[PDB]
Parts: structure tokens; sequence; C-alpha cells
């Protein structure tokens, strides 16, 4: 039987194959090779549970890159970050991207031509740097004063996660103002009661993913101007700028947010976010050489020089950053400019047009002065027409679409929210066809309440 | 006027355009759009000169993918890996990778079917969970006989520069016992010398950078059961398997280097070595639940229930687990095998040649039950040929090979080694072109 | 086991295939077949050893094609261009090409409307057939005198080797000029005095290969009128354009090289030179039909008619004929123009920066009037920098550039020169590239002298 | 006024384009820059004007390539044949091709490991190699004796045109023995007749254009052998074997034509024809270093080295010779064998089945012992069915075939014949159409 096994295994069709015939191993390492168009087919056909990421609203990231970003990532997928000797132009091109993200802050012309920064894998390593430098910083300037180092603490808004993850892995009091009715954000009052000499930074959130919207950081800075002048205590920022770092310099370049304010020491942002990079690119720039302490610095070769190096991960994929710098070339301030006007003219179009369906308050209608191209909204108080946000957001994915409904955080856990995000390949064509299901759904549950 | 330049911009071949007459901007944020595939081309070509990574024998990492590979990572270009619910069944194929390697590892089976594990970008995120997880440990030990934990260490050979970064970031001393002639590993007797009850575990390094050969944890199993006897002090041990752990489980199956060893209490390895996964791709798995301190876990929503995350990375691609996983079925223990065979037949080809060119001694040779499929020699001590082991590397390079010299550290720097790294995509054919370069090299050599 | 043999050839991934495991047979006819993923995948990887033809700045020939090209090539893979009955729309468009090289060249407007000439693979072919022509123009002006024909010469300046392979295999004897310093060509003076009844012709070199510049055939041209005013011999020219001929009547039309000169009775070039063709396609055009003797044509038939062929190649491909015709249709003479500016500017670009870094003598510095557009140099006179243009070379091929450093023959060959070529596909920003290369291998060498 | 002329350049389908409204330039360089897909689609469009090369039955050229073969080739696209220090593996890999093929022709083993030949564009360059180096040496065997070498002849039978040219070309008579019915070839008996002590060589077509038929080296190599026992005249062979140099070896082994004869100094074939390589391919090798004359060659570096060059064309791609060597490679003696039986079992069919639809005579039925896989018939003489060949081969060509009918040359310019050539790619299934379409025509041609 076995010769016309081997038949079988040459010549069956994949569907027709004895290998397809079976679940895929789940639990232990397999024993044996097979047939590679059914081990290939299996796994594509999974990857339709996935959904469709085109109608995945909920996330911030890239779901849609140019024919030009496939074929560089694709030529790139072998070439090594770190490896900065053995792909030396790779490396160029990354100190490059530095050198363009620090202009784009209006970071302090750099003294020998290179800014001080690093690419990294996404805004939470970025984020993790920053803090640890933070943490250095402070250390230095209380053993100057002989005071302990034991008790650091950490003051923030409605942060993203990765916050709590930094006081968590590096033993940092995490201080977060609290959201409230009213004030959905840290204001300079409630951020100068939790500031103390402990205190290694204040975070301002430039692009609340909550809510949309930017925490402004000139208003917080004048406090702690004011604060070092009544009691000397002097404490600098770091703005976490995952969203709002790729869209206020082209759409908003009068805000005051970045390297402009003398306190922001260093600045994330998540390139792989509005900085329109495939999933895998985030950037960290320090203001200049004073602001990162070199003892967290690892030199390595690089073309009979030495370059310092400061990253959590070692090995990975350099695609990222060079798609980065064909979308700067390509594009410009002025593609990027329109790219991003184009997410802020569907954002407000939504807005316009759910405000006539049903009972809502806005908190972002994606105005370009105030936050991200986001929709995001409540029912109004006390009002009940006959569902909750969360019934339509379980309409809404019949359709395949994913638009997220969720309470809010700290002393507003009673309001229950709807976001809509609105990313790069989200079109008015396409942003209309939601609309229709979003009519559609209020339709059906006026009639099934 | 400008009507003649815009005709120019539509009509004109991509080498004869305006755009393409400047040298790309490098300090500033560019002002306006210009034409993609002017943009494109000029990045592409200055991509040449990285060399060819088929030819670069420094590397450790994967520089070949086969054709299915390159098609799901496209596929998976946007696939969200810490986005569990959004993304829910790329994530349950990370899940069933996580059982699979802890099953090749013999990690005790699992009790509600799922190993205590994770993915990671890379060997040095999961080497900082796997260290962060130590100091937890250590601290709660401490912590129930009243005693201070300011003053942790950590015990270990010849490691890769992760774990300097481990001990720089999370403040744990470093006692790194040091390299020298004639022992270039860490020894039982060496290791307890530097251990005491301040030690938060030990990392024998299976599969060492340096020279290729392995640590073997087993005899340093042995000493820290006596020392617990002795002292009453018990120490763990992570082991970094960055390249070993997908290596010695096929073609070495009788090493006793893994979970089948009680202190053993978590291990790591990257999968995009050899591993044969693209880069962006590492694992860590813990014996069981016990072994992770929950206060360093953080849950997160999928379908209905909740599963626990460790990362330090956020967002990140998803294409480099599912590639994993496909190496995993189409491949299995057969196939994984006969791969890693094929680098160890040309490992030793080249020992065995080389060793007839010149007078040298040989560190590691490409044998399975040692190491890695590396060679790595120097010149025997004493004598000179005529030339150093970087004046026959920068011959080498004049054909595009990447082949490093360099010292060893610690206590051993004046020892210069060469390093030959044999990976997937270095077939027999091509090892030979290597070896007809390298006759050539030294015939130019004893000319000059 | 024969029956897992099977199985494994069936199933293997190809580097884990038994078929891989040997080094490939290059003494015998091999006896089995091989699965062919594994014999295309040894001969693929093999070929990385040619190294990156983008980066060899000694060829003159096209090292990259546009993606028209590649495709017109790939569906013609199989046409045959001696075949004009059996192709015979390839065959009309290989007519149309030899008329609009005739009409760049200022040949006569011609009778019936089509230009006497042909394609071949190259200027070596090319050349072979004018000088045929030239042996037999000579042959039969010697026989209405009732002179000897039994020993020709040809006199020539510093040309490629095709000319010595053509007086060996023709038993034409050959007298070069030789450089020597201070004159690096063919001049006036030292040609009339190698000149004789027996001379076949003249065959100024419209390009120098050593050195990048031009032979002037027009002095050349006014010394041979004279030579027939004062002996009564006349002898005509043969122009060896190979680089020149498709640079020229682009950017600089009023030099009189071409058939505007009455001697000048034939004409050759390479399409894959700068006439931007893939390898494998040259063009030689004759001033007229009395200019190529009849005795060396074959006719074939052709459409109920008959086409002159003359040709020392059979079968071949039409791909290139085909393909050049799509580049005169798709650039013409204001398409050339821009590609071949671009060029000259990059070898302005480089003579000049390259000057400012050592010690240099430029024998050419890409002057569109002087030459191609090449950059050619020595070292000055009685100068040691401590290094060689050698130990340069060298170190220039360590980051995958070749670029030759060779003396120079005649009577100058104590003189050492390193040249660059120019080409399309060498941009200003990969220029910028080479010269870091430049500036970085020079650092090294006065730090190792 | 002009703006909107740029506005629908940009924005024209390439149909719509006021750039397609013209016919193409013929007779001028053109003035300006057109549209890049436009020029592509109108040229494109013009070669749909050639007809399809796989229903061309006249070719003895390949009119198929595999998958493998499209992609080297244009991986090739820029990689020079002449320059062997710039391309060094392209090089080698030629080197190793003239091993191969001197093999295939039992040339003596190579004292060196080399043998003495080389690539050529085609059949027509390596007969002219072949032939000069023929002239030369007849040159120097007259001037050892004191005679003069102002009158060379060449003796052959019924040779393609390319030997025609050398003799022109390079001042040598021909003494071309004609066809003539009953004999349509160069028999011993004439051959013998025409030659002298001016005779440079006698060269043999093993597998004649006209008719498809071997002629025999061996019987005309006794001839020469008592030509020199009853004269003193010592005179060489060159096959030129351009069809039959890649049939006979795998086919037919026992025929004996190559080097295993004494007086074969040279042999030449088309790789591009039954070699299976693309356009582009030819081969000349020598018996050994002494059959070449060292004055022909031209010396060129090659790795610190120095090779012998003997070549008319210089610069030209090398992708062909890296096909010639995927094919070798991957079919090898086993594959070649079943590739060329293929296209006998085909021409045995056709030949079988077209011999009931007339009154027919065979010159050649595809018989592997006798020729190549080709079929070869006239009507038979006397009869006459209503029709000639030629009114046959216009009905086949209304549905795209080209099968040739033409007269036969020299003294049997009498003789009408129709050939048809099956090469690869013209499978079982394929020719049964063409059978079909046959069995319609002749109908259609009773019925006028
Ligand atoms: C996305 C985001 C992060 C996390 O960054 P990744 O790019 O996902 O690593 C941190 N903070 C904010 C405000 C974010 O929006
Ligand atoms: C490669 C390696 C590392 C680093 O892992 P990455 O996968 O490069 O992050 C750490 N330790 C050892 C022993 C290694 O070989
Ligand atoms: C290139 C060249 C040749 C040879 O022509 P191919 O195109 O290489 O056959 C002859 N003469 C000169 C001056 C050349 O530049
Ligand atoms: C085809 C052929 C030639 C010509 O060879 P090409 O490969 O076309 O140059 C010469 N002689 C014979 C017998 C042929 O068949
Ligand atoms: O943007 C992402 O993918 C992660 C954060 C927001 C979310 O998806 O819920
Ligand atoms: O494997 C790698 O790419 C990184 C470390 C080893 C090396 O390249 O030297
Ligand atoms: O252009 C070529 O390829 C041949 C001549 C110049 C050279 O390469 O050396
Ligand atoms: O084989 C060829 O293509 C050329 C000669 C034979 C013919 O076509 O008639």
């Amino acid at each position: 039987k076995l010769l016309t096994d081997f038949r079988s295994e040459l010549l069956d069709s994949r569907f027709g194959a004895k290998a397809i015939s079976t679940i895929a191993e789940s639990k232990r390492f397999p024993l044996h090779e097979m047939r590679d168009d059914v081990a290939f087919q299996i796994i594509n056909d999974e990857l339709y549970l996935d959904g469709n990421a085109r109608q995945n609203l909920a996330t911030f990231c890239q779901t849609w890159d140019d024919e030009n970003v496939h074929k560089l990532m694709d030529l790139s997928i072998n070439k090594n970050w770190i490896d900065k000797e053995e792909y030396p132009q790779s490396a160029a091109i990354d100190l490059r991207c530095v050198n363009m993200v620090a202009d784009l802050w209006h970071a302090p012309a750099p003294k020998n031509g290179q800014a001080v920064g690093t690419n990294t894998i996404g805004s939470s390593e970025a984020c993790m740097l920053g803090g640890m430098a933070m943490k250095w910083r402070w250390r230095k300037r209380m053993e100057a004063a002989g005071k302990p180092t034991d008790k650091p603490n950490l003051v923030c808004g409605p942060v993203q996660i990765c916050w709590h993850k930094f006081a968590r892995y590096w033993d940092v009091e995490l201080r977060e103002i609290p959201m409230r009715p009213g004030q959905l954000f840290m204001d300079p009052k409630r951020m100068i009661e939790a500031c103390d000499e402990n205190t290694i930074g204040v975070v301002p959130t430039f692009g609340v993913t909550y809510t949309g919207n930017y925490e402004f950081p000139q208003p917080l800075h004048d406090a702690l101007d004011k604060f070092q002048a009544d009691t000397g205590i002097d404490i600098d920022m770091h703005i976490d700028a995952a969203s709002g770092g790729f869209l206020a310099p082209f759409v908003a370049p009068d805000i005051v947010w970045d390297f402009r304010l003398p306190r922001v020491k260093s600045i994330s942002a998540s390139g792989h976010k509005f900085g329109l990079a495939p999933l895998g690119c985030g950037w960290v720039i320090w203001r200049d050489e004073e602001a990162l302490p070199q003892e967290l610095v690892f030199n390595v070769d690089y073309l009979g020089g030495q370059i310092g190096t400061f990253a959590i991960n070692f090995s990975r994929p350099a695609g990222q950053v060079i798609a980065q710098y064909y979308e700067f070339l390509r594009l410009g301030r002025e593609g990027y400019t329109k790219v991003q006007n184009a997410s802020y003219q569907v954002a407000a179009y939504l807005a316009d047009e759910i405000a006539k369906l049903g009972p809502y308050e806005f908190i972002c209608t994606g105005r370009p002065d105030e936050g991200i191209p986001a929709v995001c909204f409540k029912l109004k108080d006390g009002e009940d027409p006959g569902y909750t946000l969360y019934d339509l957001s379980e309409r809404l994915r019949l359709r395949g679409w994913q638009v997220p409904a969720f309470t809010l955080g700290g002393e507003a856990t009673d309001i229950v929210v709807m976001r809509i995000m609105c990313r790069r390949g989200f079109e008015m064509d396409f942003a209309e066809l939601l609309l229709e299901d979003y009519k559609a759904s209020l339709k059906y549950l006026s009639d099934h309440p």
C-alpha cells in the first residue's frame, strides 16, 4: 500500500490530499515533514478568522502600505538593524531618520551634525528608554544633594498601559491623575499637587488613546516653571507623542508642544501609527547629549569609528526604518500634510453625520487643533434611546467592522464611549459605507428594543 | 515656463528625471513630494552598499527564507501581535507555538493544556523577561527570611552583551567568570566561588557566540546541588539557549540541558537563528506557573476570557510567529533534523579542509555533540606564517565574504580567532567557493 | 531503503534535500536528472560571486534596463534575428532601426528609402564587417591599377583589441600609432607618415577606451585631403564610434565626425554601450551602396522580395533590436539628451571632488566636447603620497566597487591611470556614496603607508 | 490651452491617448519623448505579425524554455561573457560547459584538467573558428615542405550557408559535392576526386538541414586513410554537428562520428538547437592543444592567471551559457535522452500517418540511427494528385502553421520536398492537431 500512498502524495490536488484531512497540530512538536502547499494553505485559511484589518476601526496602527513599501520590506526581510558593521548603509539610513525626526520636533541644531535619539520597535520600548533616562538624571541630581534615591515617583495623566508596565518593571511609584467628569485629562492644579522632590518627571500624553484629545504641555510647563520659583524643585517632561508626534507638525504647527519648551528633555512617537510606517517602528529623541546619561549607552563598532546605542531589543529587521525613510523622501511635509488632512476631513464628516442620528455628546470631533482624527462620543446624560453603545458595536460587527465601545477609567467609570479611528486607507467613499451601516443598525435597534 | 517642467516630470525616464539629479536629504525633514519611482530607486540603490547577506558569514541570523514565508510575511504586514482581541487567530497560533516549544524542551506537561511562556522580538527581550523573573523570585526568597534585598548579583560565563545590558538596566551586579587560555567557559569550581546568598541565578550559555561551543548545564547543576547541601543556599538557572535551543533537540537529544534538570526554571532561544524564522522572533518558556511571579503579568481580554501577557514591546507585527508555526508544521522534527544536519556537514567539511592549509588550532570544528555548526580557529602558538587572521579576513572581503577575526575577551585578550557560521542557505557547493577563495588568499599572502 | 529515498525527494525543503549535499559537477556530463528547484538554486547562488554589476565602474556596457525592456526581451527570447521570412515584423523593425541610426549620423538621404547597414551582436562584429569592406574596396582599386594586393595595411591609433583581432584573422598589417606622453592619440603628422598606397583605410577611435577622449576625425580628414593632393593616394576612413556614436549627436552636435565628412565611408557603434540597449546589440552603416562591395552580400527571401545580408553570426535573438527600437521611440532625441546629460553631470561632479583629495592630473574630466562621461587620472609626476592607484583600487573593492587602475600602452607604459565610467543607473546620490568610500580609503592609506 | 493637453497626457487610457493616434516612426530618429506605456503597447502589438513560434515547424531552434531558464536569463541580462575578470563566476561556469561538451563527444581526457574549446553565439561563429584553424594548420604543413599556400580549397557536401560565407570571407575555394537524385549526400568516391594537396580539410554535415539525414563520417574517414597511404596527402576533418551533436550521444551512442575518429580535429554544434539552450549559444571543441594554432589565440587576465580566448564577437550576454549549464545539471544524460526520445516518437507518428494520405516518397522518417527528428518527403515520381507541396503548405498557413516546401539544390533542383521539424514543445497532442489540419487541407484540395 505504501507505494500508492506516495503516488497520491505526488499527484493529489491540495484539497484531495491525505495530508489535509486532519486538524492542525496545536500541542506537541510534529514529527513528520508535510507537503509545503498544504502547510501554507491550512495557515492561510486559519488567518481569515482575524477578520479584515481595513474594517478594524479600533486600532491606531497602519493597515495599508503602498506598493513600494511592500517591495522594500520584502527586500529587507533579512537585514539586521543592530548589526551596524554588517549592514552599514541600512545603519546610515537609520541615522538620517534620527536627524529628520529631531528637525521636525524643533530639537536644538546638533553640534557635530548628528541628533541624539534612536529608532525602536515602537513607542513602548521608546517610553521605557525615556523613562530610564529620567530615573538616572534624577538619581544623579539627588546624589549631588545628599538625599536618598529609594522612592522615585512619576506624575502623569490618562496614559497608555506601557507606563504602568514601566513603573512595575523599574520600581517607580506611579502617580496617575484620574479622569473625572468634566476633565478627562491632567490639569495643572492636580499635577502640581502630586509633585514633590522624588518626582523623576512629568509625562503629558500628546494624543490620549481613550478620547483622541491632546493633553497640551504648555499650561503644564507654565505650572512647573512656577513650581520651581516657589519651591526650588526642578522637574522635566517626557512627551508621550505616540499619535500626535506625526500629526501636529503638519496640520497645527502653532501648538507649542515639543522641544520649543525648555523642560521637554525627550519625546517619543510611533512611526507605525501616524508616521505612516509599517508595524515595528518607533522613535525617541533627546533634546541634547546632556539629557541622555552616558552610563545607559553601549558603544558598537561602525566604520573605523564608534556609534552609541540605547536599546532593549537586539536583532530585529531593518525594513521598517527603510520604509520610514522612503515615506519621508516620497511625501515630505507637503505629502504628510495632504495625507493627514484626508483623515481629518473623514473624521469631521462622520462627527457631523452621526450627530443627526441620536442623542450624543461628543468628546472628540476630529478637529486638528484639539487632537487626532478620531470620533469619540457618549449617550447624552439620562437619555435612554433603547440601546447602549455596546448593542450598536455588536450590530456593526455583523458587517465586519470593529468599532469599540468601552468605559473610561479613573472617576469616569460610569461613562461608556464609542471611538472611531480614521487612518490612512479609510477614504471618504469607504466612510460613507460605515455610515450606511450605522443608519441601518439604528433602524434595527429601534424596531427590537 | 513651469509647464515644460511639469511635462518633463510626467514623461522623463527615471534616470533622466530632474528629481534624481540631487543627493538624498540627510539632515532635515524634506519639504516637497517627489515621484514615487525616483524615491524608491535611490533607496534601492543605496542598499547595495550593505553587501550580500548570503555571503555574510559573521551573523547567526536567517539570511534565506522559503517562498511560503515571503508570502506569509507580506500577508501579515499589518497584523498586530499585541492586539489579541482584534487579531484573534494570530493570537491562537502564537499560543500553539508556546506549547510546541515547551514540548521540545521537555517542560512538564501543562495543567490546563497551556504552557507558561511567550513569544518575543528576540532572545534579548526574552533574557530580560527571564532576568526580571529571577530577580523577583530571589526578592521573595529573601523576604521570607527577613533578609535585605539591596545587593542582587548574577553569575555567568562568556555571555552575549544583552546580559551586560540587563545588569546595568535593572541594577544587578554582574559576576562574569572570565575566559582564560585552556578554559574558555564557566567551569563549576569558579562558578561556586562567585555564588553567595545574594546570587539571583546562574546563566549558562548553551551556544557561546565567541567560540560556538556549548556550556554544558549538567555539571554546573551537580555543583549547585552540593552547594545547597553544604550551605543551604538554593540557586536556580536560566539557560540562554539563543542558538542551542533549536539544535540539540534535533541532532543531540541525549545532551541533558533543558527542563529535565530541576533547577532550570526558564529557557530562552532565538527563533530567527536556528529556529529558521525570519528576523523578529524569540521565545522564553518557564517550567510551570510558580516560576513566573504573577505581579509581572498584565492580563488582557481574549474572547470572553483573559490571557496573561509579559512583554516589554507593545505593537509589533505577527508575521514572524505565523512563519515559525509554518516551519514547525512543514518541517517537523524530521525536516529540522535534515536542515541542521546539512549545516553540520558543511562545518565539518570546512574544518577538515582548512586544517590542511595552515598551522591552525581549532576551538570549534562543527561537531553536534560539542556545539553549533561553526568553524573557529586560531594560529598555533609559536608559529608566524607571514600573515595574521586579520589579513586573511581582509583578502576574503575582496570577494564579498564577511568572515570575522577578533580577539577573545576576559583574560584571553591575546588570542585572535576566526569564526565561520554555517547557516541554512550555505550549501556544500557554495562553501566550496569560499574554500577556493581561502586557497587563493593564502597564495597571495605568501607572495607578499 | 529506496522507498523512503523517494519520499524525501518529494517532501524535503531545498536545503535539506539529499540532492544539494554535493559540489556541482564541473568535469563530465552528469548522468541523472535532478530536482529542478535544487539545480536552479545552486546556480543562482554561485552567481553571487560575480559581484554587483551596478557597482562595476570598469565596464562601458548597460548594467540597468527599464521594466519594458525586461518584458520585451522575455517576450522575444525565442525570436530569431536571421530568419527574416519566419519572423517578418521583427525583421521590419530591424530595418527601421537602420534608417534611424543612419539619419542620426547624417548619412546621405537614401535613394529607395532604405539606408545601407546592419545590426550586429556588437561593435566587434561591426568592425570586422567595416574592415572586410575596406579590404575589398582597396583590392578592386589596386586591380584597376595593376598593382599587387598581397600586402594590405591598416593605419590607426590606440584601438580596442578587436582591431588587432581583425588584422590577425584577415592577414592585414596593423600600423598602430603608439601613445606617448603629451599625445595619447593619433595625430595627423604621425598618421600621414604611416600611410602608403597599401593602406586600406584609416580608423580613428571616436571615444578611446583607455582615456575616455575623442580622437577627432576632422584634422585627420584635412591631412588625408592634402595627402591625396600631394601624392594622388586616396584613403578612406572607418570611424570606430563604439562609445561616441550615441553621445555626440545629442550633447555636442557641432563636432563634425560623421558622414558630413566625405572620406567617412562607414561608421560602427555599440547599441549596448551608450545606445542604451541590453548587451548584444551593435550597428554599422555605410555611406551609400557603392561603399559596400556586392560580393560580400548574401541575399535571403523576404516577403515576395529579397533583402541583402552581411553578417558573421547566423541564428541569434532579436530581442535587443526590439529593445533598441523601443528606446528610440520612448526617449527620442529629447530623452537621450536628458539621459546622457545626467551621466556628464555625475562625471563633472566626481572630477571636481576628486581633484581636492590628492595630487592628481586629469586626462579626462567628463566634458561633452572632449569625450565620454568618464573620469580618468594619474598621480602627478614625481609625487609619492604614499600609495599607488593600485592600492586605492584595492581599498574600493572591500566595499564591492570595481574601479580599474592600469598602465597605458605604446610609449606610455610608465603611466598608471585610474578610470571611472559614469553610465545610466549611476545617479548623483549613488556617486556620492562612491566619493565617501574614496575619502575613507585615503584616510586608511595615509595611516598605514 | 496647452494645460488641457498635459491633463489628458496624464489621465487618458492608452488607447484613448493622443500619442497612439499616429503610425510609428520608420525613417528618422524621433525628436520627442513619449509615454512609456504607449511606446511599449505599439511595439508589443506590431510583434503579433511575427505569428506563433510554437507553430513554426520550419526552424531547428528552441521555441520553448522552462520557467527556470526565463528567470536565469532575466538575472543575467547584463552579465558580460567576454569580461572574465569582471564576471568571474560566469566565466568559471562557461569553462565547466566546455569540459562537459568535450566529454560528451569523447575528447581525449585533458592534460591540465581543461578541454580546448569555447562557447560562441552559434554554430556559424563556431564554424568560422574551426575553419580558420584548419587553414592555419594547412599553411604550416605546406611551409614545412617549401610549398606555396596561395590556393587553399575546402571539400564538403550539402552544407549550410555559413560554409559559403566562410569561403568568401577567408578566400578559400569551396569544393561542394552537389546533391543528385539517388545520392543526396557526399559519398566517399566523389569526396576523394575533389581532394588534392591544397585541401585544408573535409567537412561532413552531421545532420543535413535540407533533408534531416546524417552524413556518416566513418566511411569518409576510411577513404581518407586510403588516400594518405596512396598519395602521402594527410587530410583532417571538422564535423559540422549543428543538430547532430546533441542527439546521437543520447539516442544512438554506437554511431562513430566524433573524437573516437583520429582525423577529427574539431567539432561544432548549436546549443540553441537540440542542446536545449535559448537562442545565442554554440560550442566548438578541439581534440587537443596541437589542433588549435596558438597565433589565433588572444590571452586575457583571469584571477591572477591568464586564459586563452578565440572569438570573433566581443561583448555579449552570458545568460545562454548559464542556461546551458542549468539544462546539463537538471537533465543530465537521462533527461536529455527522454526529451529527444519524445521528439523522435512524434516524428515517427507523423511519418506513419502522413504516409496513408498520399503518394509520397520519404527522404527522412525520424529514425534516430539515420538522422534528426524531422519528417521529409516528396511526391512520388510520375503521380500528380492534383496539388503541389506548395499548395499544401499554403493551406496549412491559414491555421498559423509554418511548414516549408522547397526545391533541393545542386543537381536535384527538380525535386520539391516538404520538411517538418519536431522540437521540444511539439508534443503528441499538438502534433495530432497538425495532422487533422493536414487531413482537412487535402480534402479541400481534392474538391478544388
Ligand atoms: C500606541 C501608544 C503607546 C504604545 O506604543 P506602541 O507603538 O504600541 O509600542 C504608548 N502611548 C500612547 C499614548 C500610544 O498611543
Ligand atoms: C543572539 C544571542 C543573543 C541575543 O538574541 P537576539 O535574538 O539577537 O536578540 C543573546 N544571547 C546569545 C547567546 C545569543 O547568541
Ligand atoms: C567596446 C568597444 C569595441 C568592442 O565592441 P563590443 O560592442 O564590445 O563588441 C570596439 N572598439 C571600441 C572603441 C570600443 O569601445
Ligand atoms: C543551424 C546550422 C548552422 C548555423 O548555426 P547557427 O547556430 O544558426 O549559427 C550551420 N550548419 C548546420 C548544419 C546547421 O544546422
Ligand atoms: O492601536 C493599537 O493597535 C493598540 C492600541 C489601541 C487599540 O487597538 O485598542
Ligand atoms: O548574529 C548576529 O547577527 C548578531 C551577533 C553576532 C554577529 O553578527 O557578530
Ligand atoms: O565595457 C566592457 O565591458 C569591455 C571593455 C571595457 C572593460 O570592461 O574593461
Ligand atoms: O533553424 C533556423 O531557424 C534557421 C535555418 C533553418 C530554417 O529556418 O529554415
